[PDB]
């Protein structure tokens, strides 16, 4: 049976029409069919499956069947194995789909697409058994194992396989599909991380020492010295030195360190303006350093806008806005800039000058917190950031417990000790602020214990208490109860709750660390991709780069590269050969397993026993 | 026999030798400054630092101890987690301290006090030192304070803290205390626990490897501890001018006997490895399957022959 000639577009549509009518794919196709009928032979048309694929992948499945709207039914499919694998995957048939994957030309991309579809369908699954089967698709494992085989074979063709534009998946890079599938375990692979490191260092050698690198960075002229090695490949000499300068300063790592250094400078300038050069309203004028700070923040905003919006030429503005606001750190950035503009506006006035100063003071803290996000790419610190973001949950659990206990204790002691204090602010103080401070060793016995209460000049009149003329006289009716409650609260909080928090942190750290490393690698991919397109000049200078880019656009990628036809075909055949070798190795290792050897031995012993019994009967006859 | 530059590089390679060089440099600088009268206090301060350096060298001295050496290795490993926590705490502390200094003393020109209230106080909040007397308006004493910048700079009167929006300052203090004294400290504790569990076994091996070198080092060391050691040095120099249990050289017969004995032991060890591999469950299963296949085909042929007759 020749799949190339057997599988035509009409036959593929017939296969899609004859679904089991009891699985998810049939329900999705029915919903799409109803939508199409409401908008306006064969039960389901290629429009329905195209819309389902748009729900699942939304970028990869473009032009699979809409290009000719439907193609000729008598025309054979251009990518038969791709369509069969996709079809078998949409209906949770894993054995048939695995077989189709084993025969397809491009297997890493197919496996990543499969794992994406399975993790998308696991949410839509109705039966628990089907959902469990989908959650254990292990298609990402297929891609990881096959790429491990490919990387072990060549390690140079593997990078091209990673960054080539796949023909069967609408010119989508394998890394693009892995990003779409959120295959975190795939990005954690050694080969992908090695390629990302190669991109990270740019033209420089990946083994360049950090000390030598920063030493070269701080004194620019040492770039032309042989202090740092470079990967291979009068006017000519000028061209040579210019190329060396560009190759060093266009590297993502140098861009990142320039951004870090100038962000430190930005924070230092912000603090200086806030603490030493914050002048009266514009009637007396903001300081020159304040104007410089305003321009610096403006350039930071321009860079953020360009990064969020002008990197993708084709995408809905609302979709990009939703994607931008999806991130919590982008929410923090929006909060920072909103605080900056509010503080600037209030500072321009005179009746809201102090409010503007306070808002700017808060904004400094927000930016200093953004510094963590900035260092997220660091190899030693990133996993720690992930781990802390995980421990926040245990922090909240402890917060709930402590809050309940603190409400109880604080309200009880406030009632027992100051029952005649009308001031709401002081009620909240003595009820929540003081019990919170008892956690950190701040136990003011001077107003909880009668033997330690000083002979201050205190009153009991409510009118005098409210006016603040004299401090309220604390009630010492039953102060043994107050002291006992303080002892119990101190015991509970400072021992049970704190040690429980410590134990929860220990257990969570042990459970999380391994997944945190993988998540850091997956995040590092996106951050490096993000630094690839970033202009080489850190703000406030970045305005020069923005102006140059805008002027070039008005007048007129190492990753995700497109290869010639011959090289692409050679790489596809090489990947197919590696897949065949990997499957053969799996089959051989299964055949030499202890269990399979025992099964074969038992079967052959049974056959030998019956044959020997027959032979012995025949021999005994003669 | 070794290059002087090579020996110097090997010596400066060690961090503890760097500490020793720092100690002696501080000693000579302090002695020179103490000989003077205009730098007497500087020399005293440098010698005070040098005492701390020597007391720290005492750890290196006890490195050979069997109970303590692994602990020294483990601590040297935990330094990395200390630095991670230091980075996190430093970022958070810069943010909180600068924000509170801006919110609370916006009119204090003194740079020293700016750095104090921005970094020294927030650092001390970690260790239970929370001076609410100057962060909370209800707890600020009625001290005789001024707002004039000229008077503030001269130090005549303490600056009057700003209480414009002090609820924000108290809330920020509460959040900072929570974060630092709970999340960061317990995260450091958890990191230490995990690192201890991971490291202890390798730390023991590293201690043994270091112990070898330290014992070799004590083999050649003169038996007289300093300041007496000068007698040993003078005696050694005089003996050199006038004129090893480990690394011993053996007679030819004994050396040949030991080589043959080692070869015999190697042969026995390889034979034991081969025997243990041959008696393994997997190899037994493989041999059984192969012999069963051969027996099955042979029995099929024999059964066909018997059925013929
Ligand atoms: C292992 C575990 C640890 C926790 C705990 O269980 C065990 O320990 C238990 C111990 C217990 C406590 C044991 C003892 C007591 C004392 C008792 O008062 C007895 C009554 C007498 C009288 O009526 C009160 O006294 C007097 O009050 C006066 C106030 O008008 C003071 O006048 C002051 O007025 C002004 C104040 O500046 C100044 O002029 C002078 O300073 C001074 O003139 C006197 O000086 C003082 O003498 C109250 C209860 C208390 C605190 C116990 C509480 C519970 C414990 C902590 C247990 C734990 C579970
Ligand atoms: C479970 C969790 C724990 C943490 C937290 O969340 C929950 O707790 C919350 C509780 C909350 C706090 C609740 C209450 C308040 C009070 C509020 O002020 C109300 C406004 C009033 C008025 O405008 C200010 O008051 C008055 O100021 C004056 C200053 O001029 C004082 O004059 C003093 O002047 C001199 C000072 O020596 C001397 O002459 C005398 O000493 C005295 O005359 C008055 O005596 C005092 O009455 C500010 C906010 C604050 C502190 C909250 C902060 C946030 C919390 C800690 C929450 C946590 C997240
Ligand atoms: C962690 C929660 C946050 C929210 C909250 O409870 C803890 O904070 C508390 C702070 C309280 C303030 C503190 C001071 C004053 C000044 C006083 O003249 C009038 C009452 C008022 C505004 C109080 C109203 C009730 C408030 C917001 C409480 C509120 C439930
Ligand atoms: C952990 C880092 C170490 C380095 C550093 O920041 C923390 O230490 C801080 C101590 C500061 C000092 C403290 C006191 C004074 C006295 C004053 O009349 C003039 C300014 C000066 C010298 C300050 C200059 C800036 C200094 C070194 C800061 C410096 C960034
Ligand atoms: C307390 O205040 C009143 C106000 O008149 C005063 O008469 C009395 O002497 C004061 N006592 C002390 C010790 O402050
Ligand atoms: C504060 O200092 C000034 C200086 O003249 C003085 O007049 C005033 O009485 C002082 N007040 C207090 C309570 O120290």
């Amino acid at each position: 049976v020749n799949i190339k000639q057997f599988l035509t577009y009409g036959r593929l549509q017939e296969l899609y029409c004859s679904v089991s009518e009891k699985n998810l794919l049939h329900t999705l196709l029915l919903k799409k069919n109803q939508e199409r009928q409401a908008q306006l032979k064969f039960r389901f048309t290629f429009h329905e499956v195209s819309k389902v694929l748009k729900d699942f992948l939304d970028d990869t499945c473009k032009g699979f069947y809409q290009k000719l709207n439907l193609p000729d039914m008598d025309r054979r499919c251009e990518h038969p194995w791709r369509d069969l694998f996709l079809w078998a995957i949409l209906q949770n048939r894993q054995e048939m789909a695995n077989y189709f994957w084993a025969m397809g030309p491009e297997a890493v991309a197919a496996a990543l697409v499969g794992c994406k579809i399975m993790k998308e369908m696991a949410h839509l699954a109705t039966e628990a058994e089907s959902a469990r089967s989908m959650k254990n698709a292990k298609y990402e494992q297929f891609a990881m194992d096959l790429f491990s085989e490919c990387y072990s074979n060549s390690e140079d063709r593997a990078y091209s396989l990673l960054v080539r534009k796949t023909c069967c998946w609408s010119k989508a890079t394998v890394l693009n599909i892995a990003t779409l599938a959120e295959a975190k375990c795939f990005f954690a692979h050694d080969g992908v991380q090695a390629l990302l490191t190669k991109v990270w260092w740019g033209a420089m050698r990946t083994d360049t020492s950090i000390s030598r690198l920063v030493l070269t960075f701080f004194i620019p002229p040492l770039v032309w010295t042989s202090l740092i090695k470079f990967n291979p490949e009068s006017a000519t000499f000028i061209r040579v030195v210019l190329r060396r300068w560009n190759r060093f300063w266009s590297a993502p790592v140098t861009v990142f360190m320039g951004n870090v250094i100038m962000y430190f400078a930005f924070l230092i300038l912000f603090s200086y303006v806030l603490l030493l050069d914050f002048r009266p309203p514009p009637p007396y004028g903001p300081s020159a350093a304040e104007i410089i700070l305003y321009f610096w923040v403006f350039t930071l905003v321009l860079e953020e806008i360009r990064q969020s919006f002008f990197t993708d030429e084709d995408m809905s503005i609302l979709k990009k806005m939703k994607l931008y606001v999806e991130d919590n750190w982008n929410k923090c950035d929006m909060v920072a800039i909103s605080l900056f503009v509010v503080g600037l506006s209030c500072r321009m006035a005179m009746s809201t000058y102090e409010a503007g100063r306070t808002v700017l003071a808060l904004d400094f803290m927000v930016f200093t917190l953004r510094l963590i996000h900035i260092f997220a790419i660091h190899k030693q610190l990133g996993p720690k950031i992930i781990i802390v973001e995980r421990m926040i949950k245990d922090v909240f659990f402890f917060l709930f417990f402590l809050s309940v206990w603190l409400i109880a204790y604080g309200v009880t002691t406030q009632a027992l000790l100051h029952p005649n204090d009308p001031r709401i602010d002081w009620v909240f103080r003595r009820a929540l602020y003081r019990p919170y401070l008892h956690i950190f060793g701040q136990i003011p016995l001077e107003e909880i214990d009668a033997a330690k209460m000083p002979d201050d000049n205190c009153t009991t009149d409510v009118q005098e208490i409210i006016l603040g003329t004299l401090p309220p006289c604390p009630n010492i009716y039953a102060n043994w109860l107050v002291i006992l409650l303080l002892v119990i609260y101190l015991l509970v909080t400072n021992v049970l709750l704190l040690n429980l928090l410590i134990a929860m942190f220990s257990y969570t750290f042990q459970v999380v660390q391994e997944n945190a490393d993988i998540f850091w690698k997956f995040q590092r991919y996106n951050l490096i991709v993000e630094y690839h397109s970033r202009p080489a000049l850190a703000p406030p200078f970045i305005i020069i780069s923005h102006i140059t880019q805008a002027l070039l656009s008005f007048i007129k990628d190492l990753l995700e590269r497109e290869l010639p036809s011959g090289l692409d075909q050679k790489l596809m055949t090489w990947e197919t050969v590696q897949k065949e070798n990997y499957l053969a190795k799996l089959e051989h290792e299964h055949r030499e397993s202890s269990g399979e050897r025992l099964r074969y031995t038992s079967s052959k012993v049974q056959t030998l026993l019956r044959m020997v019994g027959g032979f012995k009967d025949q021999e005994k006859r003669m």
